[PDB]
């Protein structure tokens, strides 16, 4: 059995927050929502790891980039484009890029350009536009019993958190909003907002992790947002077998939501919110006329209901599995 | 008076042809229409030149990339994305990218990622989709007296060229089609197709250059294809003055057609088809409340009808000029 194709999703690397904590004076060194140098490094290192795996170990890809061998598609955000670029700088690093003349580098340090396409901002493929995303949550998630129950649990802290942070805290949605700022703050070694204990910060962050994961616990919600991408990735696998495509890899540069919605669509929803540079790979193997698939998330194989003791199933089985999911929704 | 903003268009670098000559056996070392190592180098070197100009000389941009300082938009093609990437590797070269921790590079060799967005394939902004482009030509160009006359002059050669090349040659459009292959062949030092004299090759290539330029000599045709981009670039200038935008540069990575259509829209159509890495800059200067614009093409200033002896006009004047063009079409 040989690996013949991979489809991959990443979450982008460390970024500045989207929001501000009203009562704190954090400065990030970059614009809101932009990838930080740390985030570039995280994706670059993931790239190096993917080289060791898919080039060195499996030999799916060669050491020097082959034009049209990898299709890369990113959501329409700076952080996801720059994350893809950074990852690709690890996958095909300086020293491997093309030469001209007599071993003279096309670009200094033999950098390797690899094209990245972006979706439009209004595309729903890699992430739902923000307002549409929130609309899905309002409709299917916020009034769910699990969400209401957890809200009731945490509600006695809202007043306190609101007065400490300044930001409105009137529901778990608001907790998630400030929780991201605290995650970024912690990742950059910034002090706690005055009057916010480490205990409080931990609780807010824990509620944020819980909330993000809980949103995609519903296969229905996951499918609404992630059905299209999940179908596309599986189609990519099929195109590697039916002669339609010569790509060795398709790579979708995305968000925590992207990973959550695909895993959730496949019926293996994540128990924790994807951290920076989290990644998922669909691996396609060929042994003669036999085609097998494995699903890898953050370095570990994932067992779909249709998989055997070896965390594997036939591509045919995967197709049947996906077909059933489509018919279901 | 200081430079405060630039909007730039490039043509991509050296590429493989789109088509092939039936009776030749050319192999290109890359896939059709893809950027070659030479093309990456051309764009990289343009990047270095732009650094010397807009960083070293004018100081519009700093030596180390500022997030959200440059907006880059490319057509939906590998060659234009890879060209932009390559150019940006010259503009902000290895050694200038971000650090983490104690002066340790975020990415090896201190590469600087700079985000590039792509239009959709069906966007008409940077280039018209192929069939739509040809439709414009068929309607406005092919039956024009200049095109017919040149066709009649060249026609006595069609039969010969057809039998030699194998490719259909029944009009100037076909000459332009094979002319591109011969341009690429010459750029890569490939031998002439058997039976095609250097004289014939030169004639075909000359007709190709002529034909591409002639297409955009009509301001009407130029406006159909280039009016939207031309308006956008001038709007970018206005946004640097009106507070709408904080970008120091907007950069549209495009094609010969992109350069041709903008120059043609502005009433200064090119006499020669843009070569690889050709480029156009709209420069905006500020001296107090006085705003002045200059137009640079391939390293030389271009005099719009509304400009003075110094190849300059007020932004107000450029706005009025563009407004009149809009009302004309």
């Amino acid at each position: 059995s040989k690996l013949i194709f991979v489809s991959m999703i990443t979450r982008h690397g460390d970024r500045a927050p989207f929001a501000n904590i009203e009562n704190a004076n954090y400065s990030w060194g970059t614009e809101l929502s932009e990838l930080t140098p740390i985030g570039m490094n995280q994706e670059y290192n993931l790239g190096l790891q993917l080289r060791k795996r898919y080039i060195d170990k499996f030999g799916l890809l060669p050491e020097h980039y082959v034009d049209q061998s990898i299709y890369v598609l990113s959501s329409h955000t700076n952080r996801t484009v720059v994350s893809a670029q950074s990852l690709l700088m690890g996958l095909y690093p300086a020293g491997t890029g093309p030469l001209i003349g007599d071993g003279d580098p096309a670009i200094k340090d033999r950098f390797q350009p690899i094209p990245i396409m972006t979706l439009s901002a209004d595309s729903r493929l890699i992430q739902f536009p923000y307002e549409q995303y929130l609309a899905v949550l309002k409709k299917y998630v916020y009034n769910s019993p699990e969400w209401q129950n957890k809200t009731k649990e945490a509600a006695p802290n809202f007043a306190k958190w609101q007065q400490i942070l300044g930001n409105r805290i009137s529901g778990l949605n608001d907790v998630i909003t400030v929780g991201d700022v605290l995650i970024v703050a912690q990742a950059h070694g910034k002090p706690l907002p005055k009057g916010l204990s480490q205990e409080d910060a931990d609780q807010i962050i824990a509620l944020t992790d819980w909330g993000l994961a809980q949103q995609f616990k519903s296969q229905k919600v996951s499918y609404i947002m992630g059905g299209k991408l999940t179908n596309r990735m599986i189609e990519d696998l099929n195109n590697a077998v039916n002669g339609k495509s010569k790509y060795k890899m398709t790579y979708y540069s995305g968000h925590d939501l992207t990973l959550l919605e695909v895993m959730g669509t496949l019926g293996v929803p994540l128990d924790t919110a994807p951290g920076y540079a989290s990644n998922l790979e669909m691996e396609l193997y060929k042994d003669g006329d036999i085609y097998t698939v494995k699903l890898r998330y953050n370095g570990k194989y994932v067992k779909l209901p249709i998989m055997d003791k070896n965390n594997s199933c036939s591509l045919d089985a995967l197709n049947k599995y996906m077909q059933s999911i489509n018919e279901k929704f």
